């Protein structure tokens, strides 16, 4: 029972940006208020929690390009 | 029982942007209010929670292009 | 029982943008209010929750182009 | 019982935009109010919940073009 | 039962940015307030918690490009 | 007496040629004979002059397209 | 006396040629003979002059298209 | 008397050629003979002059496209 | 009397050629003969002059495209 | 009398050539003969002169593209 698996994907991809000018961004929100009331917190196993947050994010990348690749080869018998 | 699997996808793709000018963005919201009341929190196993949030995000990438790729080869017997 | 599988998709695709000028975006909402009342939270197994949120997002990519690809080869016997 | 499967789709597709000018966007809503009352929350297994939200999104991509591709080859015996 | 697995994906990909000018970013939010009340915190197993946060982030990378790659070969018998 | 002049023309033009083959050009004129006997020519100021010309031109562009664009804003007083 | 002038023409034009083959051009004139006997020519100011010309032109563009665009804003007083 | 002049034209133009083959050009003129007997030529000021010319030009560009763009803002008083 | 002049043109232009092969050019003119007998030529000021020319030019660019752009802001008084 | 002049043009231009092969050029003219008998030539001021020229040029660029850009801000008084 000969089994041959040849896995050769070829990737010449290209994720490209060209920006001549990227300027004059103003991020001026008014002040916010967050009020969270609780009594008991009983987190267990795998919990990713986030309680009472106030984020002001100015994210200005020159490219900000992404390439996400994933190769899997699974072999049972 | 000879089994031959040849997996060779060829990818010459291209995700491209060209912006001459990217400017004059104003993000000026009024102030917000968030009020969350609770008593018990009993998270368990896999819980991704987010309680009482106030996000102001200015995301201005020059390209912001994405390419997401996924290859899987699964082989049982 | 010879089995031959040849998997060679060829991809010369192209996701492209050209913008001469991208400017003068104003994101000025009025202030919002969110009020969530509860008593018990009992999340379990896989729960992705989001309670009491107030998002102001200005997302201005120069391209913002996406390409999502997915290849699967499954082989049982 | 010889089985030959040749899977070679060829893709020269093209998702393209050209915008000369993309400007003068104003997103100025009035302030909103969200009030959610509950007592018990008992989420289990796979629940994607979202309670009490107020989103203001200004999404102005220069292209915003998408290409979604999906290849599957399934082989039982 | 001869088993041959040849895993040679070839990657000539390219995640590229070109920005002529990236300037004049102003991140001036109003002051925020966060108030979180609780009595008991009983975290266990794997809990990633974050309570009472106020983040002001100005993230201005010249490229900010990402490439995420993942190769897996799994072999049972 | 406020004066504002905004000058931002946008040009996404394209002057393009495609040729599959550009071959087999032969330029074999017979021998020319030019004899000029010029005396007392008295050119003055701005003068362009051709005297006794034998021009054998073979001009075979694969394209030869052209685009002349002229923009002019004039603010006198 | 406020004066505002906004000048933003947008041009997404395209001057394009396609040719499958551009071949087999032969330019074989017989021998020309030019004899000019010029005396006392007295050109002045702005003058363009051709005297005694024998022009054998073969002009075979695969395209030869053209586009002349003229824009003019004139604000006198 | 405030005067504001903003001059930001955007040019994403493209002058492009593609040729598959550009071959087999032969330029074999016969021998020319030029005899100029010039006396007392008296050129003055700005003069461009050609006397006794035998030009055998073979001009075979794979492209030959061109784009002349002229911008001019004039603010007199 | 405030005067503001902003001069920021953006140029993302591209003058490109592609050729697959550029071969087999032959430039074999016959022998030319130039005899100039010039006396008393009296050129003055700005003069460009060609007397007794036998030019055998073979000009075969794989491209030959060109782009002339002229920008001019003039603020007199 | 405040005067502000901002001069920041952005140039992301590209003058590019690609050739697959550039071969087999032969430049075999016959022997030329130039005989110039010049007396009393009296050039003055700014003069460019060619007398008795036999130019055999073979010009085969794989590209040959060009881009002339001129910017000029002039603030007189």
């Amino acid at each position: 029972g000969s089994v041959q698996i040849v896995y050769k994907p070829v990737d010449l991809s290209k994720v490209t940006s060209k920006c001549g000018s990227l300027g004059n961004i103003h991020h001026k929100p008014g002040g916010g208020q967050v009020e969270v009331k609780s009594e008991k917190l009983d987190f267990k196993d795998r919990v990713q929690s986030k309680i009472g947050s106030l984020d002001n994010i100015t994210h200005v990348p020159g490219g900000g390009n992404k390439k996400i690749e994933t190769h899997k080869l699974t072999f049972r018998e």
